[PDB]
């Protein structure tokens, strides 16, 4: 149309996107053309007989960064490919929370280049003069932002044109009926696809209050909704 | 020692999963004989001639689950490879959040079973018979939990023996010494490692304390970090 989203990799391990680029809904996604992710490495930037890639840092101590020259200059090298208006992101352990409200906003960029760090990071002075925003995945330490660029590829590809609400699922049942001795709830059963719906949006919304209550703290819900939850809290 | 762990992974796209044995930190802790990933997927636990994998909810709707004989069959064959004590750990959206206090948890274990989702889901009486703890990387829609369980990897083998605090980095800098016009904090290139520990870790506080307040929200802080701390609000 062209709705074809773009998405630019930085990162020293390029063969990893593999499994987003050539599996499930995502590779579906690249085969027909709607996604098309592009990898530069910036081992292929450096000019040392060694393609040295990490570098030490000022102050002193074991924490390697990445190295800025090779870095920045396949960051360059993104940009260069997208044209105008690519938002960068630098995937983070200090940047904003990922949750599906960001995800809807980093949806709307056609043109993305996702930068992963390795080692302890990149330079700080980096983030300033080549960094758009920061996007953290959760609080816990990896060892390259590799897997967090997935994830949020992953996120974002579920809103391209072409590809196929926000509280937690109400329980699913598939065959058989009686599975070890637990049998599926009878209104699932019975046929009647009102009292299916109701049921439905009401375990959905009592999974919420109870796993994840946060989720409710941003919404104004529906007549329907509201009555709902209130007779599950009675319940429960 | 035998110290090694060993993750068992029941998932429809077994080959995702090179992309934490073939790469990085986690590869060479395969090569090394220090991790060991294992992957069974459902499509060979079929008996029908197209392995179907996927099967229709009660209740009706276009939301698609897991087949639950192949699912199954799958979790029990690895079951039976890990011998006694293996933790099953479904890769859910409605799980507990991951952090980095539950990731020394899931690290306490030396066999894990990891099961991915596709689709909607699973059965919810899977999680009866089947699931020991349910756990969820972040509040994002995603199109399968392959993903989630390779960043659920990559943090536990850190606890790896063999394999090599709490709050947010302090700024890093490598070179050069001016970037595009940006210098590095003298204290950096001072020489006194005394004033370069002190700084490292005021700006560590301050930064934990600006961008993630809640990481400080379990910690007694020690009596030269709440010093420094304090100083830092009060620059501020
Ligand atoms: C937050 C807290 C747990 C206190 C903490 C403190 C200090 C370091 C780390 C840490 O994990 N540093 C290592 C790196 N991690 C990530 O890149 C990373 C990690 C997590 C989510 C992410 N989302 O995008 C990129 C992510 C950074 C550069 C190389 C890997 C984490
Ligand atoms: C929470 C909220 C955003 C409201 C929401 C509501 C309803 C559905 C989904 C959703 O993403 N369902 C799809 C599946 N997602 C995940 O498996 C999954 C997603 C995120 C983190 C994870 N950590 O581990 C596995 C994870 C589940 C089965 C196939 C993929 C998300």
């Amino acid at each position: 149309r062209g709705s074809h989203m773009w998405i630019g990799v930085i990162s020293l391990f390029p063969e990893m996107f593999k499994a987003i680029t050539e599996f499930g809904v995502t590779g579906r996604a690249v085969k027909h053309n709607l996604l098309k992710v592009e990898c530069w490495n910036p081992r292929d930037f450096t000019f040392d007989k060694h393609k040295t890639v990490d570098d030490r840092p000022y102050g002193g101590g074991p924490g390697m960064l990445m190295m800025v020259q090779p870095l920045r200059d396949a960051i360059h090298t993104a940009k260069a490919a997208a044209g105008e208006g690519a938002k960068v992101i630098y995937l983070s352990p200090q940047g904003r929370k990922l949750d599906q409200g960001g995800v809807t906003e980093l949806a709307q960029n056609q043109k993305l280049i996702l930068v992963c760090g390795r080692y302890e990071g990149i330079d700080e002075r980096l983030i300033q003069t080549e960094i758009d925003e920061e996007w953290s995945i959760g609080d816990y330490v990896l060892t390259g932002g590799e897997l967090p660029a997935m994830t949020l590829i992953d996120a974002v590809a579920r809103f391209i044109p072409g590809v196929l609400d926000g509280l937690l699922d109400c329980p699913h049942y598939t065959r058989p009926e009686v599975l070890e001795g637990l049998t599926v709830p009878p209104v699932l059963m019975s046929g009647h696809h009102e009292e299916i719906r109701k049921w439905r949006l009401k375990q959905s919304l009592q999974r919420t209050w109870l796993r994840r209550p946060e989720l409710l703290e941003g919404l104004a819900l529906t007549d329907e909704q509201r009555k709902l939850l209130k007779e599950a809290q009675a319940e429960h």
